């Protein structure tokens, strides 16, 4: 029933071997969890989606990994309530295609659409619209969680199991297997954005543009960011901002199928773009090529943020692929990554000294009240991680109640002592 398989995250690093269960039969999934539990726990089990997380949260060396991609049924779609009821293995591209004809839009879309609903919830993913829509967890209306007792429980964000619900959001699969969920989509009349572009010349200008109140005029905003140029050109950015377009805003040609599926001059106003145009290596060149690194610094620590940016460019580790964004308010999930503040993802070529240097970055992010993202990490320590997440003891306490025998476990769980 299972296949022994070498697994890595997307960055192709830190391999380990698991027995992988891959079945479309939910009852086989239920049985397998029971078998792990009735064996007393052992090396446990963890769900896996499309493996787009960069780190080691979707693998479990010497244990069971359940590939959830065969559970990919969209059970229902409701345009009045905006609710969509889908198996956890359905991916966002599939959901986007299925929901567009109903005038519904996936409420949080990350950099790639090849992620499962299960992985979207488990990592509480964020997108270009975080400051207006929060993260993926914000839009979960309910979910069915297969817990260690072999029971599938219906969780809601305000019901009696609210605590377990919010521990499951951002929980990295460690409260159990999400089987199915109900997502509240965002109403839309088109599959297009109307975008404004602006280019800044310095970190100070990038920061000023994000704090001048203009951000409140756009639902989506992010920026490509310069991390190599010495100051004052350090931190200059190419900012892409916009919102979903209405049909009347569409070019005449495009108005017939409005819900169709799919330096200096980078300044513009009212550009009409589809998803691909509006939104836009490690796998191709890994694990030898690149270390991805993502962090957020609280809004009020703006000078600490600039310092870290300064430290990065002076390091001699140079990243071209940089994404920057001002996060909005956080949600109630103890281990949710986003907090309001300055978010940046960088991508360092793997070079001598890199490891020691990012360990120093860790220290700075931590001291300044910031955090790393589990979906981008395969290397930090338990000590650093627990320190970045003041609600980790609270979260661990929920996990112990719902999984006393540690039926659910992963390489990440052991590394960061979340087990
Ligand atoms: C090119 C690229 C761009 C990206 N951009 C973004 C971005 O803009 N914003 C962002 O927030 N993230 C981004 N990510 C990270 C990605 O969105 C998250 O890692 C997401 O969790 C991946 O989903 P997945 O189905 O591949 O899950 P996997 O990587 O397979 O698993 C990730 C975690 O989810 C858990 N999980 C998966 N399915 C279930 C389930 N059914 N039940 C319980 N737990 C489950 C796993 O146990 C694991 O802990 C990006 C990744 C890549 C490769």
């Amino acid at each position: 029933t299972t296949t022994a398989t070498r697994l890595t995250g997307w960055g192709r690093t830190a391999p380990s071997v698991a027995n992988v269960l891959r079945t479309p039969d939910a009852e086989m999934i239920v049985k397998a969890v029971a078998r792990v539990a009735e064996s007393g726990g052992g090396r446990g089990a963890i769900a896996r989606g499309l493996g787009r997380s960069y780190g080691d949260n979707a693998q479990n060396g010497g244990g069971l990994v359940i590939d959830m991609t065969p559970l990919n049924t969209i059970h229902s779609i409701d345009a009045d309530t905006k609710l969509v009821d889908i198996d956890a293995g359905v991916n966002l591209d599939q959901l986007m295609k299925a929901a567009l004809p109903f005038g519904l839009w996936v409420p949080v879309l990350p950099g790639t659409r090849q992620v499962t609903v299960g992985g979207a919830i488990a990592c509480d993913i964020h997108g270009k619209n975080h400051h207006s829509a929060g993260s993926f967890g914000n839009h979960v209306r309910s979910m069915d969680l297969l817990t260690a007792d072999g029971e599938i429980r219906h969780l809601t964000p305000t019901g009696e199991d609210a605590e377990l619900f919010w521990a499951t959001v951002g929980g990295n699969g460690l409260t159990g297997i999400i089987m199915r969920a109900t997502i509240e989509m965002t109403p839309t009349s088109t599959a297009y954005f109307i975008a404004d572009g602006d280019v800044t010349a310095s970190l100070d200008e990038t920061i000023a543009l994000h704090s001048d109140g203009s951000e409140a005029r756009y639902t989506y905003s992010s920026a490509w960011f310069d991390a190599i140029s010495a100051p004052p050109k350090l931190g200059r950015a190419a900012v892409s901002r916009g919102r979903l377009a209405t049909v009347e805003q569409l070019p005449a040609k495009l108005r017939s199928e409005p819900l169709k599926f799919d330096r200096k001059s980078g300044t513009y106003r009212g550009k009409v773009q589809n998803l691909t145009q509006f939104y836009h290596w490690n796998r191709a060149y890994g694990p030898a090529g690149f270390l991805q690194y993502q962090f957020v610094i609280p809004t009020e620590a703006v000078d600490e943020f600039k310092k870290i940016i300064g430290v990065i460019q002076a390091s001699g580790h140079y990243s071209f692929l940089n994404v920057f964004k001002l996060f909005g308010p956080r949600n109630q999930a103890p281990l949710s990554f986003p907090i309001p503040g300055w978010n940046i993802c960088v991508d360092f070529p793997i070079k001598d000294g890199l490891g020691k240097f990012v360990s120093e970055l860790d220290r700075r992010v931590l001291e300044f009240g910031g955090r790393l993202y589990t979906a981008k990490d395969s290397r930090t320590t338990a000590e650093t991680f627990h320190a970045m997440y003041p609600r980790v003891d609270e979260w661990i306490s929920v996990r112990r109640k719902v999984d006393p025998l540690r039926v659910f476990a992963s390489d990440m769980a052991r590394r960061l002592e979340l087990l």
